[PDB]
């Protein structure tokens, strides 16, 4: 399972997250993966519910290549399907006071949102759904057998 900080995840594992990552690709730095691969295993819940919740929230929004066909607007949707299956047991690991937050953390967060509001949203949102490769190699780390 993955298992950020105190908070385990068990409804997906990585091997679902780079097929669903792969066949939006093929239909296709913000995130600073030397900055990523530093972030304690405590922070891990927070930040990781935080970047999922804002590509659920704002990058797939603004992407609006992704209702093109149906089988476009099928790749995405399952992507955000696996976001949505991890945040829900991120969510009451938050809510139940479980995951640390440090203000350095949340200047992590700051930092990536600062940077995608940089550009037009909607090309900031196809950069962000680009670099989903960068966010599950960090992702992974946290996954045990
Ligand atoms: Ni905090």
């Amino acid at each position: 399972a993955f298992h950020f900080g105190p908070c385990r995840v068990e409804g997906v594992v990585p091997q679902e997250l780079w097929e669903a990552f792969w066949a939006v690709r093929d239909t296709l730095r913000l995130l600073r993966a030397e900055v990523l691969q530093n972030v304690s295993d405590a922070e891990s819940c927070y930040l990781v519910h935080q970047l999922l919740r804002f590509y659920l929230d704002t990058v797939f929004k603004n992407y609006h290549n992704k209702t093109a066909e149906l089988r476009t607007l099928k790749s995405f949707s399952t992507l955000a399907n696996n976001f949505v299956l991890i945040v829900s047991d991120l969510q009451p690991c938050q809510e139940q006071n479980m995951c640390s937050s440090r203000e350095e953390a949340h200047r992590r967060f700051l930092q990536f949102q600062r940077a995608f509001e940089q550009l037009d949203v909607e090309a900031a949102a196809t950069k962000a759904l680009g670099e989903i490769d960068i966010l599950l190699r960090w992702m992974q780390k946290f996954y045990q057998l």
